[PDB]
This record gives C-alpha cells, sequence and structure tokens, in this order.
C-alpha cells in the first residue's frame, strides 16, 4: 500500500504541475508560489515543505519557514519559567493548500511534516518553539493545532502572532509515531 | 599534549575540574561553571566542546543559538536584495582553558562549530554567522573571515561582527579527498 501524497523538501530547480498557477485561496501566498518561490530558496531565505500527488505530481501544499529570534515580552504568558532576553524560534511564514484539495485533512498534514522537520532542526539548534503570523482565516486552524494567540492586534496585515513552544510540538510527535 | 575528543555538551555528563575552568574571560569562566549546564537543559543553547580523553576536563567550550538581525546592520555586507529580518547563528561564547591555551585549540573548535553550522544550514537555511567580537578576540575572528559591521561596541565593550554562510561553505569545502 504505497502512499497517496509524498512530503518533499521542495527544489529550486524542480517545478511541479499546478505550481506556476496553484489557487490556494490566499492571494499572497498565491503569487509567492508561482513568482519568487524558486529564487527564495535558492538565496536560501527560506526553507520550503511540499506535498505531492505522487500519482500526479500536483502541488498539494507548501509550506515555507525562515529562522528567527523574539524578544521575551512578546511571549510572556507562554514561556514559563524563566527565560533568555532573546527566543530563538522558527517562524512558519506561509502555508497554504491548494483548494482543490482543501477540505481533506492535508491543511494538518503539512503542519505534521513541518513539526518532524522542526524536530530535526531542534536537535541540531535549540528552538524554542514555532512563531507565526496567522492570517484571520487561519487563526482556527492553527489554535486547534496547539497554537495560542500572543494580541489581538494585526501588524501589517490581518495577521495575528501566534506560538507554540517545542515541548508541544515534541509531545505531538512521539503520540503519532508511539501509535504506529 | 592530549587526545582531543570533538564533543557536543551534554547536560547530563559531568566533567571534571568545570567548576573551576579558569580561561582568561572571567565572564565566560562564571557561565561554565553554573549556568551552562542549566542553559543546554532548558535549551537556552546549544555547546560544541572539546574534551581532554584521557582525563575527561574540559578543553574548549562553544556556546551558539539562534537569533536573528535586521537588514541595516549587515548592509554593505551581504549582497543583493535581502528580506527585513535576516536569519543567522549566533556565536555567544568561546572560550578555551589557559592550561590549553596558546595550542591553537579554539581554532579547531570554530571548524567544528563551522561543521555544525553547515549541518544546520542544510535544515534550516541561515545566511551567516553573527557574534559581537571582543576587541582581544577581533584579530582573531577578523582573520577567519569575518567581517566588522560597526565600530561601537555598545553592547558590552563587543562589537559585532559577521560572516556569511557562502564563506563557511567554501571554506569547509576547501578540504579535498585524494581517493
Amino acid at each position: 500500500t504505497l502512499p497517496i501524497v509524498l512530503s518533499c523538501n521542495y527544489q529550486s530547480d524542480i517545478t511541479y504541475p499546478g505550481q506556476k498557477q496553484f489557487d490556494c485561496g490566499n492571494p499572497v501566498i498565491d503569487k509567492f508560489v508561482r513568482a519568487s518561490l524558486k529564487k527564495s530558496v535558492r538565496n536560501s531565505d527560506c526553507a520550503a515543505k511540499a506535498l505531492i500527488d505522487r500519482q500526479s505530481g500536483e502541488l498539494i501544499g507548501i509550506c515555507t519557514f525562515t529562522a528567527y529570534s523574539l524578544e521575551k515580552q512578546r511571549v510572556s504568558g507562554v514561556l514559563q519559567g524563566s527565560q533568555p532576553s532573546e527566543i530563538g524560534v522558527v517562524r512558519l511564514v506561509m502555508l497554504g493548500v491548494a483548494r482543490k484539495y482543501q477540505k481533506r485533512g492535508f491543511d494538518q498534514d503539512l503542519l505534521c511534516d513541518f513539526f518532524e522537520h522542526v524536530k530535526i532542526i531542534h536537535q541540531a539548534l535549540p528552538i524554542k518553539g514555532v512563531y507565526l503570523d496567522a492570517d484571520p482565516a487561519a487563526i482556527n486552524f492553527y489554535a486547534r493545532l496547539g497554537f495560542v494567540q500572543l494580541s489581538a492586534t494585526p501588524n501589517a496585515f490581518g495577521a495575528v502572532p501566534m506560538f507554540l513552544a517545542i515541548q508541544h510540538i515534541l509531545a505531538a510527535l512521539e503520540h503519532h509515531h508511539h501509535h504506529h
């Protein structure tokens, strides 16, 4: 029973079917994948996780992330205990699922594949968690999978800051892995 | 004189003499004595270490963390179009015990750190390595490719320095294989 979708680290020299258009419902994310995805990871501005259909090769979802650091003030109330003045985290800057695959759980399949990559990152370089700026159409999604909202004020766009500590990401990962 | 073991500092291992660890820099000393062991358990940083293999004694320390800078600070050094917030790996502390100094162990640790930075870069792309260089170590880091961003050492008397990932990967690739 071969898997139907595959998780891949996106290669800048590869163009999947649907990548040149990739209608996902977020116009900002849409224009990024169509025109700017190849050059961002070539510069190593970010890393990308892709969801490819094994049969057709179509780009089901994308997920880009960078390294980032936050002051302890923006997280106080979430990171408990004594914490340093600067908090190193992995920032999730984009995660979109193509519209013709939405409402099917591929939203979360990409997040768990991203969580597994965060675990890899954590073993080479310690981080406190994952930070993101959630569009209002996606606050409930990240909140439904552990992320706690830090403020109700959107910065530069409707996006709001959300955070998920590394302890909860690891506990979610080994759960999934201990089951089967 | 000793067989050196390239180590990732683990907080469960007890290191003989770690509670004394004279290295010249007193700020870096007292961090190794009390804070570093708790620092990596709480995962406030990672630390690469060299261990005297015949005695288990800590020879050198090298702490680093995930960090980020603004495009302002690496202007004129990083070429091309760069995003708003830059992602780097920050070298926090690097000290060698005085008993082992003058033998080039500090450059050996920095090479292990660069080898680890390459591994980090293959999982989380970074733009280079940032650090605030003490004036005593400025000639040491500048000799290794690092460049001095500003001449203002307002942090604690240390000036900020940076070295792009392009040059680390090239420097680590500069060692051959005749197989």
